[PDB]
């Protein structure tokens, strides 16, 4: 896969609402990562799949 920054994915590839739906989790967890001024590492799948692995169902019952 190709690791891409938080910050940089936001820009060029997809929103933080499009993320979040990609990842099957809560904004909430995506606009504290953003917040917390982490930059996460977006695994970029070929087909167009991004995973956050930083990012758990476990952060807020996403």
């Amino acid at each position: 896969m190709k690791k891409i920054p938080l910050s940089k994915y936001l820009e060029e590839h997809g929103t933080q609402s499009a993320l979040a739906a990609a990842l099957g989790v809560n904004q909430s967890a995506i606009s504290q990562m953003v917040r917390a001024g982490r930059c996460i590492d977006i695994e970029l799948y070929t087909d167009g799949r991004v995973e956050c692995r930083e990012l758990r169902p476990d952060v807020f019952g996403a």
